[PDB]
């Protein structure tokens, strides 16, 4: 049968996990996920001080092509929140994994077109989690102090992934004044509340 044959490359294909079984190698996770082919992984504990591989189901891992990053993850479960895989088949039962992929170009969150990132127009947004996109940056800024004309958080060049704080790029009003001198506020979003940091770029 056939449906479709289109490819998509624009997602970040480093995963975290955390459904693997309380037993597990990197061959067993190799058989656990599919379309992936052969892949790279990393464990939160790997020292010879008690084995080669985690006591716990959390892992980090990535593989060779990008094309399967869209195959993999529309052949199974998503969620505004998270992903997950329908994997339960090995000696974890009727749980799914837990899944995060990134959006590596889904980093830059335009909203006007009218001033483009530059040094004395770029703010500082600190406090984001890694996990997070810049939805929860954007959005607070624009339900109290909008103008907003670009925004987005800190990545890494080497992925395109997510590293600490972020940034904002607007000037237009006295909006801009008043979240630049606004440097502490609350917002109750999230596992965060309150004294995120907001000001000038450097």
């Amino acid at each position: 049968s056939h449906q479709n044959g289109e490819r998509v490359e624009r997602y970040s294909r480093k995963v975290f996990v955390g459904g693997l079984p309380p037993d597990i190698d990197e061959d067993e996770i190799t058989a656990s996920f599919r379309r992936f082919g052969p892949l790279i992984v990393d464990w939160p504990h790997k020292a010879e001080s008690k084995s080669y591989f985690p006591p716990k189901g959390y892992a980090f891992l990535l593989f060779q092509d990008e094309s399967s990053v869209q195959a993999l993850i529309d052949a199974c479960i998503e969620e505004d929140g998270k992903l997950y895989l329908c994997v339960s088949s090995p000696t974890i039962k009727d749980k799914p994994v837990q899944i995060r992929p990134w959006n590596l170009s889904d980093s830059d969150f335009v909203m006007d077109g009218s001033q483009p990132l530059d040094p004395r127009k770029t703010i500082f947004v600190g406090g984001v989690p890694r996990p997070l996109r810049a939805v929860e940056l954007a959005m607070i800024m624009d339900r109290l102090y909008g103008g907003v004309c670009y925004a987005g958080i800190d990545t890494d060049p080497e992925l395109k992934y997510p590293k600490g704080a972020g940034r904002v790029a607007f000037s237009n009003q006295q909006s801009y004044i008043a979240a630049i001198s606004a440097r502490f506020v609350q917002l109750q979003h999230g596992e965060i509340d309150k004294r995120v940091e907001v000001k000038p770029y450097v």
